[PDB]
């Protein structure tokens, strides 16, 4: 059978995101590693999108314009969700742990990075929990873009709602009074502003030393192909 | 800080800058206009940011920073909200309404006005209230320059006077927390805009706060 995404209780919203999480990449001149790492991973986003409940619902032009919107804000919350039981340090993959200083050898780079660390950090202090984490992934995938057919504007938000919901169950089941709740979630969406910003300053680094919309319907069409 | 929800209200509606006018318009005198316009309405935002409960007990390389950071943000959601009722339109005061046609004339520039129409478009659609622009707005000046445990002192307030807002207005429980995310999610798109402007600004305070 087939749940439709808006008919999901908040458990089962956390269930199918968890187990939608991609894999943990390793890494095989900083640039081309990175590139190399950040190409592999985009494979697997894209089927993890897929696996977004409400996304498939989308037309396949608004599937790739969510994508080419979020995707750099997404691998960036996933360094920074790995990067979190590891202070000053970024976790580009297991063999790949780069500090603050190594940064200095790219020009521009140790902002971006200190930006990433910071906002690592902050995750730590508030001790961001994995499934809190897949909320927030998503969020990134469905919000970034939806602001740049009306029924699709519509059931996004729907779906926003949906998560926003989960997340509210996450933290009542936690233990949080009403006005926890509320300040927690608004601090979680309030940091997904920096992760913006962030993925902006990082877009016009690459663009001056990256898919496009083409690029990346080409490897949402690709995925129809995979073998299952 | 101490303030209840009715008082930070208050307050902050109190302290709402007024709302600026420009001085058939070319390409460099459009920009000229708009430059002249955010030139002024600086001076306003300063003296309102001064205003905002917990802004001025920040050190003033704080605020400084803040401002800095923020300041096209709040230029922008000022703008967006005035330009609420007004569909295909952006209200940059109200003797200069300009529409998506009147952008095309300067290079790079209409791609920023159709992010400024989507978003006037989706507060109108979600009913934006004046008091609930108000929170946002003083959410922005003490977001985007946060990465200190003062200032997240003070959006924790902020947030719970969003939320008695919504409890007046009679929104259940769920609703008020699908309410306030769709409100702090539209500060990501901000934000980008903003990243946006300047970019585009860039192909071409000290005295008001101490
Ligand atoms: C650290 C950094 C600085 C920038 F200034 C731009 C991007 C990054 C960055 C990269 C590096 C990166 C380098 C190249 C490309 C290019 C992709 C492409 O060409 O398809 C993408 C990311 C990255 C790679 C993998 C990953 O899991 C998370 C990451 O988070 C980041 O913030
Ligand atoms: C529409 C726009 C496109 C950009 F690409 C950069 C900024 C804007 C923009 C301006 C225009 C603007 C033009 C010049 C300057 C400053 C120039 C300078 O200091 O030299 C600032 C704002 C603006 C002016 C007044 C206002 O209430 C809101 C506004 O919101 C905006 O998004």
């Amino acid at each position: 059978g087939s749940h439709m995404a808006l008919s999901l209780t908040a458990d089962q919203m956390v269930s199918a995101l968890l187990d939608a999480e991609p894999p943990i990449l390793y890494s095989e001149s900083m640039m081309g590693l990175l590139t190399n790492l950040a190409d592999r991973e985009l494979v697997h986003m894209i089927n993890w999108a897929k696996r977004v409940p409400g996304f498939v619902d989308l037309t396949l032009h608004d599937q790739v314009h969510l994508l080419e919107s979020a995707w750099l804000e997404i691998l960036m919350i996933g360094l920074v969700w790995r990067s979190m039981e590891h202070p000053g340090k970024l976790l580009f993959a297991p063999n790949l742990l780069l500090d603050r200083n190594q940064g200095k050898s790219v020009e521009g780079m140790v902002e971006i990075f200190d930006m990433l660390l910071a906002t690592s950090s902050r995750f730590r202090m508030m001790n961001l929990q994995g499934e809190e984490f897949v909320c927030l992934k998503s969020i990134i995938l469905l919000n970034s873009g939806v602001y740049t057919s009306l029924e699709e504007k519509d059931h996004i938000h729907r779906v926003l709602d949906k998560i926003t919901d989960t997340l509210i169950h996450l933290m009542a089941k936690a233990g949080l009074t009403l006005q926890q709740q509320h300040q927690r979630l608004a601090q979680l969406l309030l940091i997904l502003s920096h992760i913006r910003h962030m993925s902006n300053k990082g877009m016009e680094h690459l663009y001056s030393m990256v898919p496009s919309y083409d690029l990346l319907l080409e490897m949402l069409d690709a995925h129809r192909l995979h073998a299952p």
